C-alpha cells in the first residue's frame, strides 16, 4: 500500500512503541520513507545475497524465512511475504525485539547516517496525536 506522512503515525501507537525502551515517538517516522518511501511493497537486494522486505526493509539473514538465503537464522519464523503484508500488524511484533538485540536503531542504516541529531520531533508536528 502506497502511505502519504500523517495517514500512517496513529497505528504504531497502537502497537506500543511511543518512548519503547526510551525511543519516542518522533524518531520512527523518519525511517521507513527512507528504507521504502512510505510503501509496504519495496524490497532492496543487498550485496550480502539476503534482501529485504516491508517498508522498513527487514533482511532475511537473522530474523525471517525466505529460504533462498541459505544458512540464515530464522529468529522470526515467519514469511518474509508477511512483512509485506498490507496490515502493518506482523512486522512490528518482531522489530520491537531487534532493538532489544543491543544496538538499537543502530541496526539501520538510514536513521543512522540519515535521522540522528536532527528535530526528530518536527517530522511529527502540525498533527493530531
Amino acid at each position: 500500500k502506497v502511505f502519504g506522512r500523517c495517514e500512517l503515525a496513529a497505528a504504531m501507537k497502537r502497537h506500543g512503541l511511543d518512548n519503547y525502551r526510551g525511543y519516542s515517538l518522533g524518531n520512527w517516522v523518519c525511517a521507513a520513507k527512507f528504507e521504502s518511501n512510505f510503501n509496504t511493497q519495496a524490497t532492496n537486494r543487498n550485496t550480502d545475497g539476503s534482501t529485504d522486505y516491508g517498508i522498513l526493509q527487514i533482511n532475511s539473514r537473522w530474523w525471517c524465512n525466505d529460504g533462498r538465503t541459505p544458512g540464515s537464522r530464522n529468529l522470526c519464523n515467519i514469511p518474509c511475504s508477511a512483512l509485506l503484508s498490507s496490515d502493518i500488524t506482523a512486522s512490528v511484533n518482531c522489530a520491537k525485539k531487534i532493538v532489544s538485540d543491543g544496538n538499537g536503531m543502530n541496526a539501520w542504516v538510514a536513521w543512522r547516517n540519515r535521522c540522528k541529531g536532527t528535530d526528530v520531533q518536527a517530522w511529527i508536528r502540525g498533527c493530531r496525536l
